[PDB]
């Protein structure tokens, strides 16, 4: 079993989450109640919906499988954590398993069992989906506090659309059999075809979907009452907040035609499509990027995200990204600042302001390489790592991040990771080329680079002198200065997606509480602790 504390990276419907294990499944078995098997000290709750990265047992290549159930036990003993000199941390109860080698094998070895100097696996590559995302602000600011989004509003041209909330809530009506059939019934009567909620007809009109309808109802309702013109502009206008528990219901289709922002200030689509640019901008975001608000001249609230940054260079490129979103921009001394309230709203909620809150945009982890590959130059160049002198180090006051971009710098091929928290601080090591970093992995080559000797020793009989690299691997073997018949045996570790790492410290201790773990479909392993650990479910 796993500890509660435990992160896991998982996928919801195609998303990918990092949560601490105990905390999804206490959740889960609580909205879920009714559905929970106990069994005295055992508590099961199958589930649809989740899925974890894991590796084939047979080819030993990543790739992601259901969870069949989440398990909570209620503990009571002895919990190993166990240290890899990767900087990974794992603790697991005294029965769970790992796995290590034996005989050029994988083999599941628990935790009681592991000692120092043991030989655990560890991802090389992971395997997530890509598809295009799609940011919808209105969604966003809905999970923000009241409070921040007091100055927002939502526009639309008035031009197509002359007293059409009027218009449309007295169709409604009609509909509802409160009015008489307006004048305009049938325009309207269209658009309600258009979105499904009613088949229009030979004779007059047949109700598809009366809920759905009903919250359309419900919406314009809330529309007529709030919305106002802005002669200047020729516009409608809507206070956010004063519709805050009908927008949701807004169809995308409609949608698509609002603003969003203040109403002296900047405004946005609503609707933004993820590309290598968005991504590139948080990259600088998070690294260099810091949001504040002050109360400025009359006390009431002035929001800006500057984007620090000494290389003249990259300011010129934060600049031209940050206007590429949000119009005109202020380039500074040293820095780059958007001071705009929709923008500092945006990056907030989806970064985090505060250095121990900065994360990683949950759309990142399952968008296209190239988006993935985008933010992280982005990360990199801000955070001025970008000619190395040894090796690139990343360093964040927040867990999170160093675990998310463990998983990205995974999803993406590089497996040369350590970690480390020498003081309050999470360091992020990287010892591999980048494609728009050049530095040499051969140089002080990682665990990952390396097929360790006493696997070696072990497989092929003789005693070997040092750790020796995948491809010297390969060719010892096309000269038969390593036996063939044996050398197939430890193909798995040349081709698979998990490698070694040794561990290099364990502590036992004393626990007395509850202790999770997973039923996952085929492959029965998936990836938990601090850096990312296969774990035998």
């Amino acid at each position: 079993s796993i500890l509660p504390e435990e992160w896991l990276p998982v996928l919801e419907e195609g998303e990918v989450h990092f949560v601490r294990i105990g905390e999804l499944i206490d959740r889960m078995m609580e909205e879920n109640a009714g559905k929970v098997k106990r069994e005295g000290e055992t508590e099961v709750l199958e589930v649809s919906g989740l899925e974890v990265p894991s590796f084939n047992r047979r080819t030993n290549k990543a790739e992601l499988k259901r969870v069949k159930a989440l398990i909570r036990h209620d503990y009571s003993g002895k919990v190993y954590t166990i240290r890899l000199k990767s900087g990974r941390r794992i603790k697991i109860t005294s029965g769970h398993s790992l796995f290590s080698v034996r005989n050029g094998e994988l083999v599941e070895v628990t935790g009681d069992e592991l000692k120092p100097g043991d030989l655990v696996a560890v991802p090389r590559r992971l395997e997530l989906p890509e598809r295009n995302h799609v940011l919808n602000l209105v969604e966003l600011l809905l999970g923000t506090p009241e409070e921040e989004t007091l100055d927002i509003v939502m526009t639309i041209p008035v031009k197509g659309k002359k007293n059409f909330f009027k218009g449309m809530l007295r169709t409604l009506r009609w509909i509802f059999g409160e009015e008489k059939r307006p004048r305009t019934a049938r325009r309207y009567l269209r658009h309600l075809e258009d979105l499904g909620y009613v088949r229009l007809k030979k004779i007059g009109y047949e109700v598809l979907d009366w809920d759905s309808l009903k919250n359309y109802r419900r919406l314009y309702e809330a529309l007529v009452e709030n919305v106002r013109y802005n002669g200047n502009k020729r516009e409608y206008l809507v206070e956010f907040n004063s519709i805050r528990d009908a927008v949701g219901i807004m169809p995308l289709k409609e949608l698509k035609e609002w603003k969003i922002g203040t109403l002296n200030g900047f405004r946005m689509r609503k609707l933004i499509e993820v590309d290598e640019s968005l991504a590139k901008l948080l990259g600088y975001y998070v690294s260099e990027g810091y949001a504040r608000k002050q109360r400025n001249p009359k006390n009431g609230w002035s929001y800006s995200v500057k984007l620090y940054n000494e290389d003249p260079e990259v300011l010129d490129d934060m600049e031209r990204l940050a206007s590429r979103f949000f119009g005109k921009v202020r380039r500074g001394r040293n820095y780059v600042e958007i001071p705009k309230k929709i923008g500092y709203l945006l990056f907030e909620n989806m970064c985090g302001v505060l250095a121990e809150n900065k994360r990683i945009p949950e759309f990142v982890f399952t968008s296209p390489k190239g988006v993935r590959l985008a933010f992280l130059e982005g990360y990199f160049i801000g955070d001025g790592d970008v000619h190395p002198n040894k090796r690139l180090r990343l360093s964040t006051k927040s867990e999170l991040l160093a675990n998310q971009l463990v998983l990205l710098l995974n999803s993406v091929g590089v497996s040369a990771v350590k970690l480390g928290h020498d003081s309050g601080v999470y360091r992020v090591y990287i010892n591999e080329e980048l494609p728009f970093v050049k530095l040499d992995k051969k140089k002080n080559a990682y665990y990952s680079h390396v097929i360790p000797k006493e696997v070696l020793s072990e497989v092929f009989g003789k005693v070997f002198q040092k750790n020796v690299s995948p491809q010297t691997f390969r060719k010892m073997v096309e000269d038969g200065r390593l036996d063939p018949e044996k050398a197939q045996r430890l193909s798995w570790l040349i081709e698979g997606d998990v490698v070694l790492d040794r561990v290099e410290s364990v502590d036992v201790e004393d626990y007395d509480g509850y202790v999770y773990d997973l039923s996952v479909e085929d492959n029965e392993n998936f990836l938990v602790g601090f850096g990312l650990v296969y774990a035998h479910n």
